[PDB]
């Protein structure tokens, strides 16, 4: 047999495509323990999601640091501004000053990710370098290790390691899916990870370039059961006991939750019929 | 813009199988139902016939078994086989059920890509990928001759008795077991019932409240095979088999592998009467044993 | 309509990989196994130096049921390869070898060896990474891969979907558990020190006795760190903190380039070595030994 004329089977396109633009993200600190000498605490990965230069990782990748440092894969390293960050769902947005433009992961806001599609990890596992790794999305919606959390997962199994929080998860074209967050853990659970999926990264992402943090519409309290002292929701003479059916001219069918807090406040909505100013939640 | 192009996936085969792997429930009394232990299963055909370990529902007061869709019925044990820990249960429903695609045609090949389908850890329908690693595999004890496909698509804890499929959704198999004996943490090394061997023991369940295999009383080593010991009363002891003496051929079958003549033996009806040819003292003997039923 | 399947790539090179096990008498007991690799017909086989290192007996089995006893042909421990060889009269499965395939990151990938010695196994990732150093001898560049592996690999194949050899499964990253982190001697380097054990008995490296390290893009070359005791340079007069620019005519622009030509010069050879010392160019002429052995 001649296999020089045969072409191998390769993901490379969606490497090319993606992986220049998936950094490492050091967590740097002052050893104040010794003599302030700078070590780095944390170390994880960051995606660039636009020419400005604005980056996104996990919150818990960056958290405690007294300096963020960001690397590129073609060499150039950078110190880093934090944007902004939210807790919630374990998102952070850092900024770097690159004159020079700079690598973008190609994103396809139409692109629905389906259970059973090929995906490449993208991140510095162990810092051993920029790292791919192969799976599937496994499932969607799952929710992550934490109960409830009202956090929306993919599941995958492309192989993730420390050093992947915050890196990019894409299919064989190189879109981005998600971003890695989360490893499942007598035995050792394998082939079990998660990632924010994209549609709601990028959503978080402009909010916190645009406030500095997540704001979120708060009603103050579908039987109810506990209502908040002065709250928008004490306020509409709300009661202990209140029974509501709609909101905003929706079910109440979770869901309720997620609909009220993209909501602005200032924004006035009624419920049963009790008028409720919607104002921010302060999550602290 | 890949806005027009098409993702590499595996979909197709995660609709068409999917729907057909379920959630198994054990249940233990204690007036209460606790979840003692949960794995998964696979419907096999219309009936309500599914397929899983036996492990999963040892000693289980109740099974309850819940499907994608959303159903959850409580299912009878149909029967439950030690050796290749299968079990068959029964679930009466309405509207009919999703069934696992079966191709009788298909011979899985090393390196076919498959995907596993189960319940990990109760997180929820779980895919994960790989690939056919090796065929007929002993597993993790040498005795048994288990003839397990071998996989590295991961499995964890909740994913016994569940699907492995290929990319058209065939079933390849049943997943059934994880290596990890080191220290050393195996890595991508799981064991399923080939689905071929699966369908057999599933009917024989159906037919009979049990597994029935061909028994002949020895205990051998391996061309020939030597005979260690000969169980009393039994069809070699009757038969008047000696210990010590080499085994060539059992029923017109040259005994070469140890392995392959205890998996003759067992497929032989009880009760049939078989030529087995041995050497003793550098002489040839043809005797006349008479096939009993494995043992309880 | 056909299942999804790498087993062409099974079928092409899987026969050419075989068991590897190594015996002492603590009579024979199998202290070590792995697997190898049948490189060309004359029965030379690659496996790992430390998979038959301190063996009385090497027994090489291939998938065809044949067994052999096998000769210690040669072994590197700085690459960690060791060459077997096996005669048989029946002719051999060889392992397919594309000169000029160049391995991209992203490309699939089959990991062919004998785990846990439960039988040849066959597991299925991708090219995770290039040029990755284990190992700070920086004489092994890696090729980092998902396929599972586990001790048992060693020695084995690592090929693309066409059966093509990419390289020799070698090490797993062990330092919570590491998931999918393995690493594989790439088949370049495997050929090339392949061909020197089978040729000299062992791999005969020139060696100058220099520890240094290319700086950041000032000349450009290699900044000495070391300089070993009465080695060839210590003997020449090169000193810490100078600057190599060029060595036997060739310039130093990467220090793994230039280890690797090192290495190809005769011991004995009188070569001309350029340095910088306080901003002065200063030509040094170094006589080159071989490399100390381990």
């Amino acid at each position: 047999f001649d296999s020089t004329d045969e072409t191998p089977a390769s993901y490379n396109l969606a490497v090319r495509r993606a992986a220049p633009a998936v950094v490492n993200v050091y967590n740097r600190g002052l050893n104040t323990n010794s003599h302030n000498q700078l070590e780095i605490r944390t170390l994880g990965s960051g995606v660039i999601m636009d020419q400005r230069g604005y980056i996104i990782t996990n919150k818990h990748v960056i958290n405690d640091a007294d300096q963020i440092i960001v690397a590129l894969q073609d060499g150039r390293v950078f110190e880093a501004l934090l944007v902004g960050s939210d807790s919630l769902t374990d998102l952070a947005v850092l900024k770097i000053n690159a004159t020079g433009g700079l690598p973008t992961i190609p994103i396809n806001a139409r692109r629905v990710p389906h259970i059973g599609d090929v995906v490449l990890a993208i991140g510095n596992p162990y810092n051993l370098g920029q790292t791919i790794t192969q799976g599937i999305i496994s499932a969607t919606g799952r929710i992550g290790l934490n109960p409830t959390g009202r956090q929306n997962f993919l599941q995958t199994d492309a192989s993730i390691n420390p050093g992947n929080s915050g890196g990019a998860l894409v299919n064989s074209l190189g879109e981005l899916m998600g971003i890695n967050t989360l490893s499942f853990d007598g035995e050792t659970p394998e082939g079990i990870g998660f990632a924010i999926p994209f549609q709601l990264a990028t959503k978080i992402m402009d909010k916190l370039i645009r406030d500095g943090r997540v704001i979120r519409g708060y009603i103050g309290i579908i039987v109810v059961n506990e209502v908040s002292p002065d709250g928008p929701a004490a306020n509409a003479g709300i009661q202990v006991n209140d029974l509501i059916i709609s909101v905003d001219n929706k079910p109440a069918i979770l869901e309720t939750m997620a609909q009220v807090a993209e909501i602005r406040p200032g924004s006035v909505i009624p419920v049963v019929t009790l008028q409720v100013t919607i104002q921010e939640y302060p999550a602290t």
